């Protein structure tokens, strides 16, 4: 995982712009994206604990493009080991968090994992 220098150094992208080369060829996107870390700013609009197997939770935490310039939506998924983070986000306020593209099937959009919220 990436540590907070290492954070502040990266670009933001906006979820339109992080979604974009999705939109075009999401197999391509996902295999030039495959273990890149991305930091995306977006209006979070809904956040919700949901049950895992083998004893486990996790959380979804979906976000939308501040300026609406998609209506398209990028979600990300919170271990239960960081529910602080999770605990600290607001549905209708803009966050910043960052997350690792794993392989994207039977789907068109990442779902970003072992995120972690910037501000």
């Amino acid at each position: 995982q990436p540590g907070d220098d290492a954070v502040a150094s990266m670009q933001t992208y906006s979820v339109a712009q992080f979604l974009q080369p999705f939109t075009l060829n999401p197999a391509k996107a996902s295999s030039d994206y495959l273990g890149k870390w991305v930091k995306v700013r977006g209006v979070i609009v809904d956040i919700r604990r949901k049950s895992g197997i083998a004893g486990s939770y996790y959380f979804i935490v979906t976000m939308r493009d501040e300026q609406n310039k998609t209506d398209k939506r990028l979600t990300f998924n919170f271990g239960s080991h960081n529910s602080a983070d999770v605990e600290a986000l607001s549905n209708g306020s803009v966050a910043t968090i960052v997350g690792q593209v794993h392989q994207v099937q039977d789907s068109t959009i990442p779902t970003l994992q072992n995120p972690k919220v910037v501000k």
